[PDB]
């Protein structure tokens, strides 16, 4: 517990093997060795859900029930809930003043999603200055560590020009926040594609049962060209492979594994039934909190309330000597 | 009182003329006939002077003096320091998500305002998204009526269109502003252009004094083409003539000026004569309302002080039935 590091998840849905591939894992390493805060952005995660108020309402305690599953602890971790706390609101739209939209416009990031998203023009306001949002929310909790995939680093970037662009301006009083590089890259979909989402359908969630977890990688897109057992098949692509580099605790079953399937023999059935153990052995524990955790709501509701209180003055902090720096009128 | 009533400027500097006949003698008027805040815009001001902070605290005290000055009453006007109502932004930022950068791209007002500012595609986000914020300061207040001038009719519709969605999307909880058109339109500055400001030196301050108000007169835009008074003059045009238009309350007086001056005999000194005391008989007794106030300071912080907590106290009511209506977390 000695840098702050920030981290979260805009709640939208039950997290799933990406998530805890792509970050869970590595938060649960944090936590001992960091003051590690997650942000359960919920008013974020209404730049587009706007729409869909009930379903980002709903998300927030399950997201951190999945947290909490995946084995992040209460003693150890700050969840704070975005919307309970508006010092961040507060900041951001002094924020917006230090960035220009032509330089907001050019994050290739958001650019990117809104052109997965069809949006065209027609963007939302709130879409469109996110990035800032999350420089706000950085930098409220005095956070001097975060750990981003190279496609967040221009919003990390972003935080870094805002925070210096302020102290700057105004006094030195925020910290400028480093990155914590990659973690590999991002686990793929079922089908294979490029993408895990609950949206294409393809993902298996923290919260599958053993059994479903099984048929879902009973059924997961393997090779085209790999028809039957006897004939060879290809390693790159092919998502069984790539989950196994994820999850399996011993490359050398792995690279084992690798070899007799382009050699020929090896069906995707001894392949798949083989990841479903090494699955299996990565999830159980992670069922077994999350089953008990259901039992207990009042646990899951302490997690994020206290979080909460904690993120609360943190930030109240921060404004404080913001709005000083600031020479707001009566401070 | 009856309806709630939301008017404010943008704290950059002391009060002028135009803002006399541009409201500040409206809402006097209106302050018994109604609920009126005014609003210190004291964040809006820093979307322009976010490089110049201390400009913006200093002129928060001087604007409220001259509000006082000019027929405020302490015990009928709601005075609110924008920067100490953080609802205010907390609200910007849920409205945010209800409205297009393509649809924001298109207010002629904040148009024509980054044209002349030069700012090009280089805007910054703060002022860029400066209409909402202003929705935002309407709906948080509750306000039902909003005086207008011509210029700010796009924003004010931009508030209903805003609260109009947010009813439809979470629940009908704010009130869509309805405006208040005024007769004279944007009173000329002494230049002879369209606006009076004090960024372009053509304004006649509410602090002014006799010897000053009458020379800023005397050196005031008239007519070219008339360079003797025996000449034949024209009305069109001449700041002169808009000027008793909007201060001198005996309109026979004034269209007989009008009759005189294009005729030949009515020489401009004499027009101005007249006129820079028809503006010393408006500003009399503000002069010495504002001796009255800039002896006991104490009063001035106090008008301000209470009135933004009244006013939090409002903000606060209307968040908290925005923050249930929009089904946050917790609420
Ligand atoms: N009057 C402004 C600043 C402003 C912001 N919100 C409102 C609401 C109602 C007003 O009457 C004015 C304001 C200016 O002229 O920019």
């Amino acid at each position: 517990a000695r840098p702050r590091v920030l981290t979260g998840d805009r709640p939208t849905g039950a997290l799933h093997l990406g998530h805890l591939a792509g970050s869970l894992q590595n938060r649960v390493r944090l936590q001992d060795e960091a003051e590690l805060f997650v942000l359960l952005a919920d008013v974020q995660a209404l730049t587009d859900h706007f729409d869909r108020p009930e379903q980002v309402r709903e998300n927030v305690l399950a997201v951190a029930l999945d947290y909490l599953a995946a084995g992040l602890d209460p003693q150890k971790t700050t969840c704070v809930v975005q919307s309970a706390v508006p010092e961040l609101a507060e900041l951001t739209v002094y924020f917006l003043n230090l960035v220009t939209v032509s330089h907001l416009r050019q994050n290739p990031t958001v650019k990117a999603e809104i052109a997965q998203k069809g949006y065209g023009e027609r963007v939302p306001a709130g879409f469109f200055v996110y990035p800032v949002s999350q420089a706000a929310d950085i930098a409220a909790f005095g956070a001097t560590l975060v750990p981003v995939g190279d496609d967040q680093l221009p919003m990390l970037e972003q935080t870094r020009e805002i925070v210096r662009r302020f102290n700057a301006l105004y006094a030195p009083v925020l910290a400028e926040p480093q990155a914590q590089l990659s973690r590999v890259p991002r686990l793929p979909g079922l089908d294979g594609q490029a993408k895990m989402s609950k949206s294409l359908g393809n993902a298996i969630a923290l919260g599958d049962s053993a059994d479903e977890v099984a048929r879902k990688v009973m059924g997961m897109y393997t090779d085209p060209g790999h028809l039957r057992a006897s004939d060879p098949g290809r390693v790159e692509g092919n998502p069984v492979f790539t989950f196994l580099d994820a999850f399996d605790p011993d490359p050398a079953r792995v690279q084992a594994l690798k070899d007799q399937y382009r050699a020929g023999g090896l069906g995707d059935v001894k392949v798949k039934k083989h990841l479903i153990d090494v699955l299996n052995g990565v999830l159980a524990p992670i069922r077994t909190r999350r089953a008990e955790y259901e039992r207990d709501p009042d646990a899951v509701l302490r997690f994020v309330t206290e979080g909460t209180a904690r993120g609360r003055e943190v930030a109240a902090q921060t404004l404080g000597q913001v709005r000083r720096a600031m020479r707001l009128f009566g401070h």
